[PDB]
């Protein structure tokens, strides 16, 4: 028992991190096979960041201007190309540590691990979620660009995020591994509107099931609700609407605990309306929404 | 910016995890050089767990009864010995992936990363602290024994914890890498008193400095306090007493923010006495105490 914000083991991803330098800018790259993926803003100086024309800026750059370093060895760049907001640097050496991998574009509400890197070296690993407003609440400093987000299925790493920006609000924006930003964000130093950060209702419910599994049952009440009644309360509290797909996804957790999804919804409804009254749930004084029903099941069953 | 419960990259430790089976019991082992370290309770059946005489139980075991598997290859055990509550299995092959390492016994209040494992395979990585009552609030299921806690200094892994037990209360107990339990716990299935779980005051203060660094300044007030006045409030709220050593350890954070330690103490004092009033600090509704002043500085400076 015990429930923790748990990240995937990062070793497979550590073996892919490299440092990419272009001119005066240094950020992280992901080395998979003979290609290094990195944010295209590696070609920009701070001056260029106001209104960059990446196509025009890229024209002034040749293969030899992209300095790629893996550990302490330099990689030879034999090709370069821009795919949306990522640069793909073709190197002459395939990464001998390339794991089995996929490039996936996740949905808002899904969770993933981030290996925060600086100068191609990993500094830490943490678990986060793609928010409904397509931002992430990471922990990133200057130089962390090119740090990636991933999920692991046994031995296959599904890369889902590459870090690009910090918005003026302190939240983070980035792309999938094809260079498409999550959300309406652009790689420009301009006023960008993040949007309402709603709570991922299905994830809160999964975490309430994790609490019951782990013995915290104080919030369980004698009431039930309907999807429509629950959603009237959920909208009022900026919670994502709960759908029948979400009820179905909570099926395994509902079965394991013997608590019907709509009964857990009524518990959540009362927690929203009355607060926690100074009490905690799994050592938290707020409702946690960065665990999916899959994360809860995985953590409570010990999938390796 | 952004502040997260961040763990060390686990790759160096993943390369050391093995599965140790003795009879019907399987748990994790740590393979460093030609020695596999594991909890001595690997020799016990559930029946033996009530009152085990490990010396007598060990006599019935020979090298060939300890099945050590690294990945899918079997390691040949050429020696075995008990050191306090750990078994050290001498194998004929040195781990080719042994990183630079140390065995250290941490103090209550210090933090470390845990690589949770099952059958020698890692499932997740999370950050935790050794509580003042010498328990840890981990996330561990049956089979996780032998999972380790560690810190990394550039390339040197300092192993500090090996998981052994879950107490009836759901908290976890374990040893350092010499087999000495943290706290008064014994590897026996008996009624064991964890003790008062106090709050690590110096860590709360460090996290308050991290909040100011990251822009959350609502809790900063116009007051100051003294160590003795602060401690009168701290004892009332089961907070660890704050000493001049702790004030000194917060020096760098105090300098970076321009907020004197005793002024942050007065802020903490008012947060304790008045509560958060439904507000959050770094996305938390309670005072976080699992970040040391070193963790805060490391995260805010990007040490790799
Ligand atoms: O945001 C940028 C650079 C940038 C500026 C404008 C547009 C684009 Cl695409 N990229 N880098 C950072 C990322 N994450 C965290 C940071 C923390 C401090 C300073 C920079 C940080
Ligand atoms: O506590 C034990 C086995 C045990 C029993 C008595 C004494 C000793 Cl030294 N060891 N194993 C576990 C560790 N962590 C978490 C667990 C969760 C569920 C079931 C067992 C768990």
């Amino acid at each position: 028992s015990g429930f923790r914000k748990m990240a995937f083991p990062s070793g497979k991803v550590e073996g892919c991190m490299v440092q990419v330098t272009c001119g005066t800018t240094t950020l992280n790259g992901l080395w998979l096979d003979d290609v290094v993926y990195c944010p295209r803003h590696v070609i920009c100086t701070s001056e260029d960041m106001l209104n960059p024309n990446y196509e025009d800026l890229l024209i002034r750059k040749s293969n030899h201007n992209f300095l790629v370093q893996a550990g302490n060895v330099q990689l030879r760049v034999i090709g370069h190309s821009m795919q949306n907001c990522v640069l793909k640097l073709k190197v002459d050496t395939a990464n001998p540590k390339t794991p089995k991998y996929k490039f996936v574009r996740i949905q808002p509400g899904q969770t993933f691990s981030v290996l925060a890197c600086y100068n191609g070296s990993p500094s830490g690993v943490y678990q986060c979620a793609m928010r409904p407003n397509f931002t992430i609440k990471g922990s990133f400093l200057n130089g962390s660009c090119g740090s990636v987000g991933f999920n692991i299925d046994y031995d296959c790493v599904s890369f889902c995020y590459m870090h690009h920006m910090e918005l003026p609000t302190g939240v983070h924006a980035g792309t999938d591994l094809e260079g498409n930003f999550y959300g309406p964000f652009v790689d420009r130093q301009t006023a960008q509107a993040a949007g309402t950060d709603t709570t991922i209702t299905v994830n809160v419910l999964a975490w309430l099931y994790a609490a019951v599994i782990n013995g915290d049952r104080w919030f369980l009440n004698r009431f039930t609700t309907t999807l429509n009644d629950f959603n009237l309360v959920a909208m009022k509290y900026n919670y994502e609407p709960l759908t029948q797909d979400h009820v179905d996804i909570l099926g395994p957790l509902s079965a394991q605990t013997g608590i019907a999804v709509l009964d857990m919804c009524a518990s959540l409804k009362e927690l929203l309306q009355n607060g926690m009254n100074g009490r905690t749930i799994l050592g938290s004084a707020l409702l946690e929404d960065e665990f999916t029903p899959f994360d809860v099941v995985r953590q409570c069953s010990g999938v390796t």
